């Protein structure tokens, strides 16, 4: 049957991809919802927030997050959380690494670019800066790397893929593939996994930037 | 000897309470620096945010979460991680959800106030609502509920305190307190819970806001 129910929106979401890769790795059949701020998804996420989660069980979860790690656990046998204690911190760091210094700052440098939230170069500017220096950090760290953590995938590849390819659908072009070679490396493989391919369009990478300012 | 070294400010950091109190309940001595963006502390993050840590081991980690999650399971018999899968998710939830949801939010309600980020009535008062909207979630919840997740203390119960203790400090005053009572119950209650008094100063409550707009 039908594991539960997930809210989010149409296509390949920043936040989304790992959660709907890793059940369908796990065999566990999701029923999802594209249309958000229903009755039943706000009985999950009174705010309206994506990605919203309902078991079958009728168990209740937001936080992408906390709803990949809970789908990834089901599988007591998963290789995706890491070999110890050690390895597994290093998951969540990445995870919420990616979440918070770089999703939260990119998406301050997109809204104002698309109209959402208001518009102002000087301040567009400095939330790609501080998105940039996030990523710097990630730059360096594979060097000489081929995972974030350990010597074989895990969820943070693919939750932490996921979410930056936000960067490479509007930002992260030839260019800056260019100046960034380890993370376009390491996001490309992470794109080709199986487990993710699986569960996303077909992989394509900017040649110019959709996106500099101003709109 | 000692476990490991945490950089951090001093004080009772809004991310760094949980961590303490977990350390010193698992006998997990650490040396606590406070002086921020050191060699050494930058060695670990790059960026130089707080808090960042250091094992005697020397594995590095950053990213509250994954520091209070890697501490936390030292303790192989801690009963602070919930029961089962679904707990141990909602535990998840809870920490991600005051760590972005409601710390992120207030900080840009709070920083305006102090002088450090410009200054702007308007967008104060944005964060102020939105932060509180995320509060109001939390108020709801715990109707009903003595803790966050199961029915005993959990890391989501200490870490999230330690998080709005933030807003204990700076805006919710008896006032608030009496809009905001299960919330208000709850934080009264984990900060009167040995573990966390332990590593914290000695708890008290406002009166009137110490914060208004303008400054
Ligand atoms: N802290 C949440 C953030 C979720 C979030 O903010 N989702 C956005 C879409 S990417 C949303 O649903 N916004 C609707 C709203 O904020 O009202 C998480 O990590 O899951
Ligand atoms: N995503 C981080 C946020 C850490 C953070 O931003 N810490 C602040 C203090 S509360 C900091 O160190 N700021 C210094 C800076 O950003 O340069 C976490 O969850 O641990």
């Amino acid at each position: 049957m039908v594991f539960g129910t997930l809210y989010t929106f149409p296509g390949d979401q920043c936040r989304t991809i790992a959660i709907k890769a890793v059940a369908k790795a796990n065999g566990l059949d999701l029923d999802i919802r594209e249309t958000p701020r229903t009755p039943d998804h706000l009985s999950i996420s009174k705010l309206g927030k994506v990605p919203a989660f309902q078991g079958a069980d009728s168990f209740k979860l937001f936080e992408c997050m906390a709803i990949a790690l809970y789908i990834t656990s089901q599988n007591e046998q998963t290789t995706l959380l890491g070999k110890d204690k050690k390895e597994y911190a290093e998951i969540i760091k990445w995870m919420s690494f990616f979440n918070t210094e770089i999703v939260i700052l990119m998406t301050q440098q997109l809204l104002p670019q698309l109209g959402v939230i208001p518009y102002d170069r000087d301040q567009v500017e400095f939330f790609a800066n501080m998105t940039q220096r996030s990523v710097d950090v990630v730059e360096e760290y594979l060097q000489d790397r081929t995972f974030l953590v350990g010597d074989q995938l895990s969820l943070a590849d693919l939750f932490c893929a996921g979410n930056i390819s936000l960067g490479f659908q509007f930002f992260y072009g030839k260019a800056w593939r260019q100046q960034n070679p380890n993370v376009s490396r390491w996001y490309e493989m992470v794109c080709h996994q199986p487990i993710y391919a699986a569960v996303t369009d077909k992989f394509q990478l900017l040649d110019e930037p959709k996106l500099t300012n101003n709109p």
